[PDB]
């Protein structure tokens, strides 16, 4: 996985609803390395399935991103929860 992809990613499809690591749709379903872990969500495996599929109003991006890149910001965000966010 390539993080520094996956940060380019991030700005360009999760930015509008996760700025900061926040969620501006479902306010406790953060991507703090705390809420990740508290979730199950703390895992390249995780955070892939859940970036294709969706779940409830976060929403699937199979199709628009491609499996790579959907890898690559999963990579993100484990590196950016694990530095800065918690
Ligand atoms: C709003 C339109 C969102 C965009 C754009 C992205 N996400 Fe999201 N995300 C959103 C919601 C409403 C939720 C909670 C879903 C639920 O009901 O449980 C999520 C959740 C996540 C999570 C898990 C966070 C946690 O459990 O604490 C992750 C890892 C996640 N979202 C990642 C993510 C990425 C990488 C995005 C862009 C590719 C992205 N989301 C976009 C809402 C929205």
């Amino acid at each position: 996985a390539d993080s520094v992809n996956g940060a380019k990613i991030f700005s360009a499809n999760c930015a509008s609803c996760h700025a900061g690591g926040k969620n501006l749709v479902q306010a406790q379903k953060t991507l703090k390395k705390a809420d990740l872990e508290k979730y199950g969500m703390y895992s390249a495996e995780a955070i892939i399935a859940q970036v294709t599929n969706g779940k409830n109003a976060m929403p699937a991006f199979k199709g628009r991103l491609k499996p790579e890149q959907i890898e690559d910001v999963a990579a993100y965000v484990l590196g950016k929860a694990d530095a800065d966010w918690k």
